[PDB]
């Protein structure tokens, strides 16, 4: 009975951690290609004046 | 015994899919404001010719 505790326990945060990671990789991803295209709208202005 | 099973699967598995919907809201995050900065790209070199 009490090692049902144990295998529960684990693997589900294991799961919540792993779901977690995705969410961190996603935002380090939208944060990359934001300061991308931020580089972009100035670069074509530097050429435009 | 399946009164913790029950337990312990519900509420940690309920963890797990808690980082899915943020998962979810930061990808449409990072899609919408994508677009944004297409349209700002867009205009910025419309004025530019």
């Amino acid at each position: 009975l009490q090692e049902r505790v144990k295998e529960l326990t684990d693997k589900f945060s294991g799961e919540s951690e792993a779901d977690r990671q995705k969410f961190e990789a996603l935002l380090a991803e939208k944060n990359e290609m934001e300061m991308e295209y931020e580089d972009k709208l100035k670069q074509a202005e530097e050429r435009s004046q």
